[PDB]
């Protein structure tokens, strides 16, 4: 139902629009690492998201580093089973190459191309697809004029040869924040967003207002990944600014992916130690901050 009724996305002033031009807003989850916790990436729990929360939009976060791709490169075909349950539960599905540890998304520039080759050799021609290139540029030294804006003007032809149309989110400067950079000194492909990412624990009014400048400047952006928690991971849930970010992006009609549909034992995982891979969870198999983000998805579904 979902891609049936929205068909390709394209990017129109600065927002994201359906097929008739009409605002799209995307909500959903984001994987942890694929490598870690892809017991809970498959067709069963990704359904059970769609039909029981409302989900419309699932991100496959295929870390780099960290015991990811670039060692462990069977990890892949995790990424091609959540996009094949995508396209079968007819919903869009974001495949994110997962840069963190890896802080300039130059360090496995080779490799990303060949992925993004290969990806949108595959999968192309399905609107379900949003590729999502670099998630997270960070470090004093990382900046979009030098680092991020010419490893995108790089990759991005290398999806356009094969998919001339789909989405394509860009990460930005410390950790998808500095969209105001990106937003000065942007991209020429009209089918791009620029990634901004938060801890309702941790970023306040002063992103806000940076999300806004970017916004004021004709920049499309997709909060691809946002944490209830802190980024430090200390004092639980941070759910009253939660909300606040919750209604600013409604009013900016900005798509979203929570971090992260896991039972790891950290506040910003969606679901309580043990809870069933394939999904059906009980309300006690969520944690607080589950509960939560199901109830955002649910009530504009
Ligand atoms: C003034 O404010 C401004 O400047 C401030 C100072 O620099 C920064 S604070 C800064 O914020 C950034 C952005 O939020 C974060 S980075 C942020 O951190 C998240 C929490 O760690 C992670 S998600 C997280 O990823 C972890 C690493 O992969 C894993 S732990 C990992 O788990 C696996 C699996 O279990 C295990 O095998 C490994 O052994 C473990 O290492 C964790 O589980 C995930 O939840 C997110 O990706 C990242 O964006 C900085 O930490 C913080 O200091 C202000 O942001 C800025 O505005
Ligand atoms: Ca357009
Ligand atoms: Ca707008
Ligand atoms: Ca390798
Ligand atoms: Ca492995
Ligand atoms: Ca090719
Ligand atoms: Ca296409
Ligand atoms: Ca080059
Ligand atoms: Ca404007
Ligand atoms: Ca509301
Ligand atoms: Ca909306
Ligand atoms: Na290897
Ligand atoms: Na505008």
């Amino acid at each position: 139902s979902v891609v049936e009724e929205h068909g390709q996305l394209s990017i129109s002033n600065g927002e994201l629009v359906n097929e008739r031009g009409e605002q799209v807003q995307l909500k959903g989850m984001s994987s942890h690492g694929l490598q870690w916790y892809g017991q809970f990436v498959n067709y069963e729990s990704m359904k059970w998201l769609r039909d029981d929360w409302g989900i419309n939009v699932f991100r496959a976060a295929m870390y780099t580093s960290s015991g990811g791709y670039i060692d462990d490169p069977s990890v892949k075909e995790k990424v091609k089973e959540a996009v094949e349950a995508a396209i079968d539960l007819d919903i869009y599905v974001i495949i994110d190459w997962h840069i963190l540890s890896d802080n300039d998304p130059n360090i496995y520039k080779e490799e990303a191309k060949d992925f993004f080759d290969e990806m949108s050799e595959l999968y192309g021609d399905y609107p379900n697809v949003i590729y999502e290139i670099a998630n997270e540029p960070n470090g004093s030294d990382v900046t979009w004029g030098n680092q991020i804006k010419p490893y995108a003007e790089e990759v991005i032809p290398i999806i356009r040869n094969n998919d001339p149309n789909n989405i394509i989110i860009v990460g930005t400067g410390t950790w998808s924040q500095d969209v105001h950079h990106a937003a000065d000194n942007q991209l020429a492909d009209p089918n791009v967003m620029y990634a901004f990412h938060f801890y309702a624990g941790t970023h306040g009014q002063n992103l806000r207002d940076q999300v806004d400048y970017a916004l004021d400047q004709g920049a499309a952006i997709f909060v691809s990944e946002w944490g209830t928690s802190a980024a430090t991971g200390d004092g639980g849930v941070f759910l009253d600014e939660a909300q606040v970010w919750i209604d600013f992006m409604d009013e900016r009609n900005l798509s979203w992916a929570n971090w992260s549909l896991t039972h790891k034992d950290e506040s910003s995982a969606a679901l309580m130690p043990g809870a069933n891979p394939t999904g059906g969870w009980t309300e006690a198999e969520l944690s607080p901050s589950g509960t939560f983000v199901r109830e955002k998805i649910r009530e504009s579904a």
